[PDB]
């Protein structure tokens, strides 16, 4: 059951979840209503649990990939913003929540992945992947390791699996082939081996999650990690001197990371839809409720096109754009939770060892007289 006469709200612990709360403390103080922010753990599989029966919370926070899905159960309210609000936000974000026709959630902000580096130990970024290997040695002469990134997530190896050939699903003139699954292809392999490779050579560590690289680059003990802009906050805490950059090549091509769309949902069975409404449309969705947000944990580029050009000059943000440019947008479809749990396996698998994904590689018989 979910209470009538207040709003409960779900985001994930990377989050502005704090922020989020400020927000609902000034909801509170103009309309007596009371907002409790939680963010449970691996909140993006609880939350189809629970609000299958009618439970959760009546605002759900994820990124756009798992909403087709969540609507494909039932799970959300048709959202009815006017033509007023609408104008507010970008295009591009209203798109990005839009399924079958019919918009199902409010989109927040623009999400990438970049490189982050640690410019005291770091004053040129690699422009390779294929550089890191000979960084790290030099760095681990010095105590140190050139890279860590959370490897127990498919969506933070992704940008390099998906740099030579990786796709989730065939896409040509506006329609998916969901048959046609790009994780196994050579590119992705490519990828793989050469994530394999850096584990093998010591480089990085199979068991590596994302509090421990968070943890290893906040101390300045790894030069470099992969994440979003929610990490920021965190990195500019332990005043490490970091830059924020294009993601490196892999056999020449950039790497792509995911786009995802913060979004937020109102459960179908909330009784507090209008509230939900007012939250988001008016609270939330202004300069004032995504400054409290984005000053918590940043948001990326914001989907607000007033707060969107204010911070527009950061370069940390800019950086994100590029990266963002540079890969593909998630599709929506509910099919996405199948994608994701091919890569988590194929990647889980490889990085372990594991038969499966086990490949004798530099077997191949080049031509190469250059170059
Ligand atoms: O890993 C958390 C981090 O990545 C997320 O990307 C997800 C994707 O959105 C999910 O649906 C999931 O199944 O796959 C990826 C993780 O492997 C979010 O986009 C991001 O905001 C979140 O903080």
């Amino acid at each position: 059951k979910i209470e009538e006469g207040k709003l409960v709200i779900w985001i994930n612990g990377d989050k502005g979840y704090n922020g989020l709360a400020e927000v609902g403390k000034k909801f509170e103080k103009d309309t007596g209503i009371k907002v409790t922010v939680e963010h449970p753990d691996k909140l993006e599989e609880k939350f189809p649990q629970v609000a299958a029966t009618g439970d959760g919370p009546d605002i759900i926070f994820w990124a756009h990939d798992r909403f087709g899905g969540y609507a494909q159960s039932g799970l959300l309210a048709e959202i009815t913003p006017d033509k007023a609000f609408q104008d507010k936000l970008y295009p591009f974000t209203w798109d990005a929540v839009r399924y079958n026709g019919k918009l199902i959630a409010y989109p927040i902000a623009v999400e990438a992945l970049s490189l982050i580096y640690n410019k005291d130990l770091l004053p040129n970024p690699p422009k390779t992947w294929e550089e890191i290997p000979a960084l790290d040695k030099e760095l681990k002469a010095k105590g140190k390791s050139a890279l860590m990134f959370n490897l127990q997530e498919p969506y933070f190896t992704w940008p390099l699996i998906a740099a030579d050939g990786g796709y989730a699903f065939k896409y040509e003139n506006g329609k998916y082939d969901i048959k046609d699954v790009g994780v196994d292809n050579a590119g992705a392999k490519a990828g793989l081996t050469f994530l394999v490779d850096l584990i093998k050579n010591k480089h990085m560590n199979a068991d590596t999650d994302y509090s421990i690289a968070e943890a290893a680059f906040n101390k300045g003990e790894t030069a470099m990690t992969i994440n979003g802009p929610w990490a920021w906050s965190n990195i500019d805490t332990s005043k490490v001197n970091y830059g924020v950059t294009v993601l490196p090549t892999f056999k020449g091509q950039p790497s792509k990371p995911f786009v995802g769309v913060l979004s937020a949902g109102i459960n179908a069975a909330s009784p507090n839809k209008e509230l939900a409404k007012e939250f988001l449309e008016n609270y939330l969705l202004t300069d004032e409720g995504l400054e409290a947000v984005n000053k918590d944990k940043p948001l990326g580029a914001v989907a607000l096109k007033s707060y969107e050009e204010e911070l527009a000059k950061d370069p940390r943000i800019a950086a994100t754009m590029e990266n963002a440019q540079k890969g593909e947008i998630m599709p929506n479809i509910p099919q996405m939770s199948a994608f994701w749990y091919a890569v988590r396996t194929a990647v889980i698998n490889a990085a372990s060892g594991r038969l499966k994904e086990k490949r004798i590689t530099n077997t191949e018989a080049a031509i190469d007289t250059g170059k």
